DNA sequence: CGGCATACG
DNA sequence: CGTAG
DNA sequence: GCCG
């Protein structure tokens, strides 16, 4: 088993799900301490059970997993011993997990918004709405959406929205492409939001093209919320005799970048991460989502797919249904 | 022990 | 500070 | 919390 989650395929279903599940509770309530090397450690150990081709049955079997030792092994051990583990138990139910988690859970809220709040005492969103005058713009705006955000979005709503995108597209920048991205792109049959990724084959011709469409959407009358090249907006998705809100994501990039802007937006979000500190600690390589810098060199590498990418880093290719990490 | 990804709004 | 993957 |  490789160390790094580039390196092996990750789907999105597998054979040790509830083992995975409680090794990332410990890694959430560690952010949520501010801890993210905990949360890191404990995250890739969950992603590695991701990756394994069966179920872990005995301790025996984590012998030689690379980010698992004496407390992830623990947890593991107590989870085959007692179908439970003490500790993520006691995180399930402690008041500081459950308050960070829905004050995290925000649009609009961070690790520190929610710590500075769970500190003054404050435990509920009916505790947030009570002093509207302490909130952005954008909490208020995740605050009222806070129920339709947490519903999830289904396939059937992200194919009605990509088309309503690229009819804006279209008229913003006639030739404009939209792909969707993000954790549909790897297969999920849900989620909380919709990721799109928009460029034009001409190189240049995509400058200026996000207010051009937001200012479409907007006049079309589907933009709840909207704050460039990165836009965060809430859409007023048509449901059966009425709607919903729905987060989606806009962004743009130049046709020389869109492969790395297309991996980039693809994640996993540990995947990305873990790409990253290949690149940088393995290869030597600077890896974003604008493009991949040799610093010796002082180059850029050109790319024209994510495979091209792979191909550069000396990675085996991955589709995104394999990026689940 | 130091590192832990790296951007934009 | 928030956001993204 | 774990790796190198
Ligand atoms: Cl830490
Ligand atoms: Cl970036
Ligand atoms: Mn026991
Ligand atoms: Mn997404
Ligand atoms: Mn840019
Ligand atoms: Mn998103
Ligand atoms: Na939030």
């Amino acid at each position: 088993m490789p160390a790094y989650a580039c390196q092996r395929p990750t789907p999105l279903t597998h054979h040790n799900t509830g083992l995975s599940e409680a090794l990332e509770i410990l890694a959430e309530a560690a952010g949520f301490e501010g801890s993210e090397g905990r949360l890191l450690t404990f995250c890739r150990a969950a992603s590695v059970l991701k990756a394994l081709p069966s179920p872990v049955t005995t301790l025996s079997q984590l012998q030689g997993l690379p980010h698992f030792g004496e407390h992830s092994s623990r947890v593991v051990q107590e989870l085959l011993e007692h179908g439970v583990c003490e500790e993520v138990e006691r995180v399930r139910r402690s008041e500081r997990y459950q308050t960070m988690k829905l004050f995290t859970q925000i649009f609009g809220v961070g690790v520190k918004t929610a710590d500075r709040w769970y500190r003054e005492g404050l435990r509920t969103l009916d505790d947030l709405r009570e002093q509207p005058q302490k909130l952005t713009q954008q909490q208020k705006a995740g605050l009222q959406h806070h129920q339709d955000l947490s519903t999830p979005v289904l396939r059937s709503d992200v194919d009605a929205l990509q088309q309503v995108v690229e009819e804006a597209v279209g008229q913003a920048l006639p030739g404009a492409t939209v792909t969707l991205t993000g954790g549909f792109r790897r297969g999920k049959l849900q989620g909380h939001d919709v990721d799109f990724l928009i460029t034009h084959p001409k190189e240049g011709q995509e400058a200026g093209l996000l207010p051009r469409v937001m200012c479409r959407l907007q006049d079309q009358g589907l933009i709840l919320y909207h704050q460039f090249e990165r836009s965060f907006c809430i859409f007023r998705l048509p449901q059966p005799g009425s709607w919903k809100a729905v987060r989606v994501d806009l962004v743009v990039a130049p046709v020389s970048q869109f492969p790395f802007a297309l991996l980039g937006w693809t994640g996993s979000k540990l995947f990305q991460r873990e790409l990253r500190r290949f690149s940088r600690k393995e290869k030597g390589l600077w890896l974003n989502s604008h493009g991949l810098f040799d610093p010796e060199q002082k180059t850029f590498f050109q790319a024209a797919s994510e495979e091209d990418i792979f191909r550069h880093l000396g990675l085996e290719y991955l589709p995104p249904e394999q990026r689940n990490a």
